[PDB]
């Protein structure tokens, strides 16, 4: 009674990540330097008397070259300033920006700044297809829109069209930086990855760039690259001295693109622990997600469901040699984790994120249920239970374990599935139903969402993976809502929600599945995050 064939590829990076050294005296030469620097800008940016298209610059520069987190109260009083003195007396280029920085911030700036660039029918004018740095930013801020903002609802359109006629001729590096935005926008890129690009690709070949900013920049983004890399290189070695790479070989072997899913949530020094934390958790359900889907059994998929709800050591003996193997390390892994927080008196907060994984696992085997018995059910049932499978509930519950402000309000906030969370979810699920349809359904997977969607509404493949871009679209809409102030949770707690929404869009990036093929998508960003250094 043996088991389906592997036809994952494996790991690509061998173990070229498992020991990193830091070189002790070039981190204490940069951070020196960071400090001296870290005041001039601070100083840039408290400078009376600047014109509002310089400060709205100015800030955007500091928050695409990755180190806006060292100014959170200079840059949050800025905008809460301009918010509220009503400054409607600008060009397209500044307004835009303007509608963009405060509303990625949320300041429920009205859309209404718009009005002025538009004709009688709430249409762009057309006179303005020529003003290229205008199109870029009205572009940037057309995808911060909610469901209050349909009188933006021809600037995706519009500014797309003239900037695709544009960019051929426009000199460098703006040509390089338009044609990136069309394929990937600001508001919705991992912001390690934008700051990447931004800082080696359009920054530094700047004629106008202010070399303070850059220098700052770039030994910001060296230096944090080295903790990144000593994050990894400590998450590698649990990985290894796991050994599912051998024991477990079914499963794919992913812990550098679960390193950069975490890496995607949050990158700055302060959430270490929780980046570290919130890696081994991806890592795991990474492992629990493939038993399901390629290996186990209905009968040993079962007894391993309910032993995960049991939750006890006590169960391993009810379960298969190599299910128990994972299964301990699972209830180890969470002894971990409350051991991690011990020093804090953060420990009883564990068990909300174990709570979301029996919810998972649950869901996992309900899925399993469904493929065996060729069951196709209405959409409204199949969401029921594969927005969970995304793990994405699950994911941003554990994302709050290492953050040391997480209170128990705050778990209880996100335990009660709020909407922000739930549009998050809703757009992992229905980017990966549309990007890995087709496979699943060659492995006869006659369960998948899309199929589900044509079945249920009588509509084809191409009406139905459309039906699914727009919830995508609608979920970004509540995201943006969500951010928008007053915040029901500090930002602190939506930003990794947020992010987990970015990840999805990067990684599902033109319709492929970034994760399980790696090489297309991962690779490079990988390569571009924690292999190669900013040269100086
Ligand atoms: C649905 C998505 C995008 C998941 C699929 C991947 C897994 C279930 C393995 C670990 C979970 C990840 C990488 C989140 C993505
Ligand atoms: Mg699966
Ligand atoms: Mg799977
Ligand atoms: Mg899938």
């Amino acid at each position: 009674i043996v088991r389906p064939v592997a036809d994952f590829s494996p790991s690509l990076w061998g173990d070229q990540f498992l020991s990193f050294s830091i070189k002790n005296q070039v981190a204490e030469k940069y951070a020196k330097e960071i400090e001296a620097l870290k005041e001039q800008t601070r100083n840039m940016l408290l400078a009376t008397g600047m014109k509002l298209a310089d400060t709205l610059n100015l800030i955007d520069t500091i928050e695409r070259l990755g180190i806006s987190y060292h100014f959170e109260k200079e840059i949050d009083d800025i905008l809460d300033q301009i918010y509220n003195q009503n400054s409607n007396c600008n060009d397209l280029c500044t307004s835009a920006l303007q509608f963009r920085l405060l509303r990625q911030h949320g300041f429920n700036i009205s859309p209404e700044i718009f009005s002025k660039f538009q004709d009688e029918n709430g249409k762009f004018k057309e006179s303005l297809a020529s003003d290229v740095l205008g199109l870029l930013n009205l572009y940037e801020a057309s995808h911060v829109r909610t469901h209050a903002d349909d009188i933006l609802e021809d600037a995706l359109a519009f500014s797309t069209i003239h900037l695709e006629s544009a960019a051929p001729h426009l000199k460098s590096p703006l040509r390089e930086q338009v044609t990136h935005a069309l394929e990937q926008c600001l508001h919705k890129g991992v912001p390690r990855v934008e700051t990447r690009f931004f800082i080696s690709s359009i920054y530094d070949k700047e004629q106008s760039k202010n070399n303070v900013l850059l220098r700052f920049a770039k030994l910001d983004f060296n230096l944090l690259q080295m903790l990144h890399k000593q994050e990894l290189a400590q998450v590698s070695r649990w990985w290894k001295d796991l050994d599912f790479v051998t024991t477990l070989p079914y499963a794919r072997d992913r812990v550098v693109e679960c390193y950069f899913w975490a890496l995607g949530v949050y990158f700055e020094p302060q959430y270490s622990q929780a980046r570290v934390m919130l890696v081994k958790t991806i890592s795991m359900i990474s492992i629990v997600d493939d038993t399901f889907d390629a290996y186990g059994t209905v009968k040993e998929l079962e007894a391993y469901t309910d032993a995960i709800q049991r939750w006890d050591i006590n169960e391993i003996d009810r379960l298969p040699d190599y299910m128990k193997i994972s299964y301990k390390a699972i209830l180890d892994l969470y002894k971990d984790y409350e051991k991690e927080l011990s020093s804090a008196g953060r420990s009883h907060i564990v068990c909300h994120a174990i709570e979301r994984m029996k919810e998972v696992v649950r869901n996992y085997n309900v899925e399993s249920t469904w493929f065996i018995e060729g069951y196709t059910p209405p959409v409204s049932e199949y969401l029921s239970n594969a927005l969970a499978t995304t793990t994405y509930y699950y994911l941003a519950t554990t994302s709050y374990l290492g953050m040391k402000s997480a209170t128990e309000q705050d778990f209880e906030w996100l335990s009660k599935n709020p909407k922000i969370l739930e549009a998050s979810v809703i757009i992992c699920r229905v980017i990966d139903d549309t990007a890995t349809y087709e496979v699943e359904k060659s492995r006869g997977q006659i369960a998948t969402g899309i199929e589900c969607c044509m079945r249920d509404y009588g509509i084809s493949t191409k009406e139905a993976m459309a039906k699914f871009q727009n919830m995508a679209e609608t979920a970004w809409k509540d995201i943006n809502e969500g951010l928008l102030r007053p915040t029901p949770v500090s930002t602190e707690f939506l930003t990794p929600i947020l992010n987990l929404a970015r990840i999805v869009e990067v990684t599902y990036i033109h319709n492929l599945d970034g994760y399980t093929h790696p090489e297309k998508v991962l690779k490079p960003h990988i390569i571009n995050l924690l292999v190669d250094s900013i040269k100086i």
